[PDB]
Protein backbone atom coordinates (compact mmCIF):
# COMPACT_ATOMS: atom_id res chain seq x y z
CA UNK A 1 0.00 0.00 0.00
CA UNK A 2 0.91 3.69 -0.31
CA UNK A 3 3.02 4.80 2.32
CA UNK A 4 5.42 7.93 1.16
CA UNK A 5 3.37 10.58 -0.40
CA UNK A 6 4.60 13.92 -2.12
CA UNK A 7 2.40 16.76 -1.97
CA UNK A 8 2.71 19.84 -4.32
CA UNK A 9 0.78 22.79 -3.30
CA UNK A 10 0.82 21.50 0.24
CA UNK A 11 0.65 25.15 1.64
CA UNK A 12 -2.42 26.15 -0.23
CA UNK A 13 -6.01 26.45 0.09
CA UNK A 14 -6.75 22.87 -0.57
CA UNK A 15 -3.12 21.17 0.10
CA UNK A 16 -2.99 22.41 4.35
CA UNK A 17 -6.01 20.56 5.20
CA UNK A 18 -4.99 17.71 2.76
CA UNK A 19 -1.69 17.76 4.65
CA UNK A 20 -3.26 17.53 7.63
CA UNK A 21 -5.76 14.71 6.84
CA UNK A 22 -2.94 12.91 5.27
CA UNK A 23 -0.07 12.80 8.56
CA UNK A 24 -3.19 12.52 10.72
CA UNK A 25 -3.91 9.09 8.64
CA UNK A 26 -0.06 7.81 9.20
CA UNK A 27 1.28 8.76 5.64
CA UNK A 28 4.87 9.87 5.75
CA UNK A 29 4.64 13.18 3.65
CA UNK A 30 7.30 14.76 1.75
CA UNK A 31 6.05 18.81 0.55
CA UNK A 32 7.63 21.01 -1.84
CA UNK A 33 7.42 24.52 -0.81
CA UNK A 34 8.42 27.89 -2.05
CA UNK A 35 8.57 29.27 1.89
CA UNK A 36 8.71 27.37 5.10
CA UNK A 37 7.28 29.87 6.44
CA UNK A 38 3.94 28.76 5.04
CA UNK A 39 3.55 25.74 6.44
CA UNK A 40 1.85 25.17 10.01
CA UNK A 41 4.28 25.28 13.23
CA UNK A 42 2.19 23.35 15.49
CA UNK A 43 -0.17 20.60 14.41
CA UNK A 44 0.02 17.89 12.14
CA UNK A 45 3.04 18.28 10.04
CA UNK A 46 5.28 16.68 7.27
CA UNK A 47 8.05 13.97 7.45
CA UNK A 48 10.47 15.74 4.82
CA UNK A 49 10.37 19.55 3.69
CA UNK A 50 11.79 20.77 1.16
CA UNK A 51 12.12 24.52 0.03
CA UNK A 52 11.84 25.43 -3.40
CA UNK A 53 9.72 26.02 -6.79
CA UNK A 54 7.82 23.36 -8.93
CA UNK A 55 9.32 24.91 -11.99
CA UNK A 56 13.13 23.97 -10.69
CA UNK A 57 13.15 20.49 -12.25
CA UNK A 58 15.99 19.93 -9.23
CA UNK A 59 13.64 20.79 -6.94
CA UNK A 60 10.63 18.43 -7.89
CA UNK A 61 13.21 15.63 -8.76
CA UNK A 62 14.34 15.72 -4.64
CA UNK A 63 10.63 15.89 -3.41
CA UNK A 64 9.48 12.80 -5.92
CA UNK A 65 12.35 10.69 -4.87
CA UNK A 66 12.01 8.01 -2.81
CA UNK A 67 7.55 8.20 -3.20
CA UNK A 68 5.07 5.69 -3.49
CA UNK A 69 2.41 8.12 -4.94
CA UNK A 70 2.07 11.95 -5.69
CA UNK A 71 -0.71 14.55 -4.86
CA UNK A 72 -0.96 17.83 -6.88
CA UNK A 73 -2.41 20.77 -5.42
CA UNK A 74 -1.04 23.38 -7.27
CA UNK A 75 -2.63 26.80 -8.25
CA UNK A 76 -2.46 30.39 -8.57
CA UNK A 77 -4.25 32.03 -5.19
CA UNK A 78 -6.06 34.47 -6.10
CA UNK A 79 -4.32 35.63 -9.64
CA UNK A 80 -6.37 35.09 -12.55
CA UNK A 81 -3.56 35.92 -15.06
CA UNK A 82 -2.27 34.30 -18.19
CA UNK A 83 0.23 31.39 -16.31
CA UNK A 84 2.07 28.53 -16.81
CA UNK A 85 2.97 27.46 -13.49
CA UNK A 86 1.00 24.33 -13.14
CA UNK A 87 1.54 23.12 -16.67
CA UNK A 88 5.29 23.09 -16.67
CA UNK A 89 5.05 22.19 -12.71
CA UNK A 90 3.18 18.68 -14.35
CA UNK A 91 5.89 18.59 -16.97
CA UNK A 92 8.75 18.55 -14.01
CA UNK A 93 6.30 16.38 -11.80
CA UNK A 94 6.24 13.54 -14.54
CA UNK A 95 9.34 13.50 -15.54
CA UNK A 96 10.77 13.39 -12.27
CA UNK A 97 7.99 10.26 -11.48
CA UNK A 98 9.13 8.27 -14.46
CA UNK A 99 13.25 9.05 -13.50
CA UNK A 100 12.57 7.47 -10.09
CA UNK A 101 10.07 4.66 -11.05
CA UNK A 102 6.43 6.62 -9.37
CA UNK A 103 3.97 5.69 -10.89
CA UNK A 104 0.61 7.20 -9.71
CA UNK A 105 -0.32 10.38 -9.52
CA UNK A 106 -3.51 12.17 -8.14
CA UNK A 107 -4.30 16.14 -9.76
CA UNK A 108 -6.43 18.73 -8.86
CA UNK A 109 -7.66 20.72 -11.95
CA UNK A 110 -11.10 21.45 -12.19
CA UNK A 111 -15.10 20.77 -13.65
CA UNK A 112 -14.64 23.56 -16.08
CA UNK A 113 -12.64 20.79 -18.00
CA UNK A 114 -16.06 19.06 -18.27
CA UNK A 115 -18.46 21.93 -19.13
CA UNK A 116 -19.05 23.29 -22.30
CA UNK A 117 -16.75 25.52 -23.34
CA UNK A 118 -19.16 28.14 -24.21
CA UNK A 119 -20.21 28.14 -20.74
CA UNK A 120 -16.62 28.83 -19.14
CA UNK A 121 -16.77 32.20 -17.35
CA UNK A 122 -14.65 34.69 -19.23
CA UNK A 123 -12.99 35.96 -16.40
CA UNK A 124 -11.63 32.48 -15.06
CA UNK A 125 -10.80 31.55 -18.93
CA UNK A 126 -6.81 31.67 -18.35
CA UNK A 127 -6.45 30.09 -15.75
CA UNK A 128 -8.54 27.32 -16.72
CA UNK A 129 -5.98 27.39 -20.15
CA UNK A 130 -3.37 26.42 -18.05
CA UNK A 131 -5.86 23.76 -16.15
CA UNK A 132 -6.11 22.26 -19.82
CA UNK A 133 -2.34 22.17 -20.70
CA UNK A 134 -1.41 20.48 -17.36
CA UNK A 135 -4.58 17.59 -17.99
CA UNK A 136 -3.18 17.47 -21.41
CA UNK A 137 0.19 16.54 -20.11
CA UNK A 138 -0.50 14.67 -17.00
CA UNK A 139 -3.22 12.53 -19.85
CA UNK A 140 -0.31 11.73 -22.06
CA UNK A 141 1.90 10.92 -19.71
CA UNK A 142 1.21 6.74 -19.51
CA UNK A 143 1.13 7.13 -15.83
CA UNK A 144 -1.70 6.20 -13.25
CA UNK A 145 -3.54 9.33 -13.11
CA UNK A 146 -6.48 10.56 -11.54
CA UNK A 147 -7.82 13.33 -12.77
CA UNK A 148 -9.89 15.60 -10.26
CA UNK A 149 -12.19 18.13 -11.41
CA UNK A 150 -13.87 19.84 -8.59
CA UNK A 151 -16.41 22.39 -8.79
CA UNK A 152 -16.75 25.60 -6.53
CA UNK A 153 -14.24 24.91 -3.27
CA UNK A 154 -16.08 25.86 -0.03
CA UNK A 155 -15.04 26.00 3.27
CA UNK A 156 -17.77 24.17 4.91
CA UNK A 157 -16.24 21.17 7.34
CA UNK A 158 -15.05 18.05 6.61
CA UNK A 159 -18.22 15.01 6.05
CA UNK A 160 -16.76 12.51 4.04
CA UNK A 161 -20.16 12.30 2.22
CA UNK A 162 -19.33 13.95 -0.93
CA UNK A 163 -20.50 12.40 -4.16
CA UNK A 164 -17.88 11.41 -6.88
CA UNK A 165 -18.80 11.85 -10.37
CA UNK A 166 -16.85 9.36 -12.95
CA UNK A 167 -16.16 10.98 -16.55
CA UNK A 168 -18.94 13.86 -16.27
CA UNK A 169 -20.49 16.47 -14.08
CA UNK A 170 -22.26 15.94 -10.57
CA UNK A 171 -25.28 16.95 -8.94
CA UNK A 172 -23.66 20.07 -6.92
CA UNK A 173 -21.35 23.04 -7.75
CA UNK A 174 -19.30 22.80 -4.04
CA UNK A 175 -17.13 20.69 -2.69
CA UNK A 176 -15.44 21.63 0.69
CA UNK A 177 -11.63 21.87 0.49
CA UNK A 178 -11.64 19.40 3.52
CA UNK A 179 -13.78 17.05 1.36
CA UNK A 180 -11.41 17.66 -1.82
CA UNK A 181 -8.74 17.18 0.18
CA UNK A 182 -10.01 13.80 1.60
CA UNK A 183 -11.26 12.62 -1.76
CA UNK A 184 -7.08 13.27 -3.02
CA UNK A 185 -6.07 11.18 -0.43
CA UNK A 186 -9.08 8.25 -0.54
CA UNK A 187 -7.75 8.44 -4.51
CA UNK A 188 -4.46 6.83 -2.82
CA UNK A 189 -6.47 3.63 -1.63
CA UNK A 190 -7.58 2.47 -4.43
CA UNK A 191 -7.18 2.24 -8.15
CA UNK A 192 -10.55 2.48 -9.37
CA UNK A 193 -10.58 6.17 -10.32
CA UNK A 194 -7.51 5.86 -12.40
CA UNK A 195 -7.82 6.69 -15.66
CA UNK A 196 -10.95 8.80 -15.23
CA UNK A 197 -11.89 12.03 -14.25
CA UNK A 198 -13.58 12.50 -10.70
CA UNK A 199 -16.09 15.32 -10.07
CA UNK A 200 -16.16 15.59 -5.83
CA UNK A 201 -19.58 17.39 -4.88
CA UNK A 202 -21.76 17.75 -1.77
CA UNK A 203 -24.79 19.59 -0.82
CA UNK A 204 -23.87 21.47 2.54
N1 LIG B 1 -11.22 28.20 -6.11
C1 LIG B 1 -12.09 27.34 -6.67
O1 LIG B 1 -13.28 27.42 -6.43
C2 LIG B 1 -11.62 26.28 -7.58
C3 LIG B 1 -12.55 25.53 -8.30
C4 LIG B 1 -12.08 24.53 -9.14
C5 LIG B 1 -10.71 24.31 -9.22
N2 LIG B 1 -9.86 25.05 -8.54
C6 LIG B 1 -8.43 24.73 -8.68
O2 LIG B 1 -8.07 23.87 -7.58
C7 LIG B 1 -6.64 23.94 -7.41
C8 LIG B 1 -6.31 24.13 -5.93
O3 LIG B 1 -7.16 25.17 -5.44
P1 LIG B 1 -6.47 25.89 -4.18
O4 LIG B 1 -7.29 27.17 -3.87
O5 LIG B 1 -6.51 24.94 -2.97
O6 LIG B 1 -4.95 26.24 -4.60
P2 LIG B 1 -4.26 27.54 -3.92
O7 LIG B 1 -4.98 28.03 -2.58
O8 LIG B 1 -4.13 28.61 -4.93
O9 LIG B 1 -2.79 27.04 -3.49
C9 LIG B 1 -1.90 27.06 -4.62
C10 LIG B 1 -0.65 26.25 -4.24
O10 LIG B 1 0.25 26.16 -5.36
C11 LIG B 1 1.57 26.45 -4.87
N3 LIG B 1 2.43 26.98 -5.93
C12 LIG B 1 2.09 27.93 -6.84
N4 LIG B 1 3.10 28.18 -7.63
C13 LIG B 1 4.15 27.41 -7.26
C14 LIG B 1 5.46 27.24 -7.72
N5 LIG B 1 5.95 27.97 -8.79
N6 LIG B 1 6.24 26.37 -7.09
C15 LIG B 1 5.81 25.66 -6.06
N7 LIG B 1 4.59 25.78 -5.60
C16 LIG B 1 3.73 26.63 -6.16
C17 LIG B 1 1.34 27.54 -3.79
O11 LIG B 1 2.48 27.59 -2.92
P3 LIG B 1 2.64 29.01 -2.16
O12 LIG B 1 2.12 28.86 -0.78
O13 LIG B 1 4.21 29.32 -2.10
O14 LIG B 1 1.88 30.21 -2.91
C18 LIG B 1 0.11 26.93 -3.08
O15 LIG B 1 0.53 25.97 -2.12
C19 LIG B 1 -6.17 25.18 -8.20
O16 LIG B 1 -5.54 24.78 -9.42
C20 LIG B 1 -7.48 25.94 -8.49
O17 LIG B 1 -7.34 26.71 -9.69
C21 LIG B 1 -10.26 26.00 -7.72
C1 LIG C 1 -10.53 28.39 -12.47
C2 LIG C 1 -10.41 28.18 -10.91
C3 LIG C 1 -11.38 28.92 -10.04
C4 LIG C 1 -11.11 30.07 -9.21
C5 LIG C 1 -9.87 30.79 -9.01
C6 LIG C 1 -9.68 31.48 -7.79
C7 LIG C 1 -8.50 32.21 -7.55
C8 LIG C 1 -7.51 32.27 -8.54
C9 LIG C 1 -7.69 31.59 -9.76
C10 LIG C 1 -8.87 30.86 -10.00
N1 LIG C 1 -12.25 30.45 -8.56
N2 LIG C 1 -13.25 29.57 -8.96
C11 LIG C 1 -14.62 29.57 -8.55
O1 LIG C 1 -15.03 30.42 -7.75
C12 LIG C 1 -15.44 28.54 -9.12
C13 LIG C 1 -14.90 27.59 -10.00
C14 LIG C 1 -15.71 26.55 -10.62
C15 LIG C 1 -15.09 25.51 -11.35
C16 LIG C 1 -15.89 24.54 -11.97
C17 LIG C 1 -17.30 24.59 -11.85
C18 LIG C 1 -17.91 25.64 -11.13
C19 LIG C 1 -19.40 25.72 -11.03
O2 LIG C 1 -19.95 26.84 -10.75
O3 LIG C 1 -20.05 24.66 -11.27
C20 LIG C 1 -17.11 26.62 -10.52
N3 LIG C 1 -13.58 27.67 -10.34
C21 LIG C 1 -12.74 28.64 -9.84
Amino acid sequence: AVKKIAIFGATGQTGLTTLAQAVQAGYEVTVLVRDSSRLPSEGPRPAHVVVGDVLQAADVDKTVAGQDAVIVLLGTRNDLSPTTVMSEGARNIVAAMKAHGVDKVVACTSAFLLWDPTKVPPRLQAVTDDHIRMHKVLRESGLKYVAVMPPHIGDQPLTGAYTVTLDGRGPSRVISKHDLGHFMLRCLTTDEYDGHSTYPSHQY
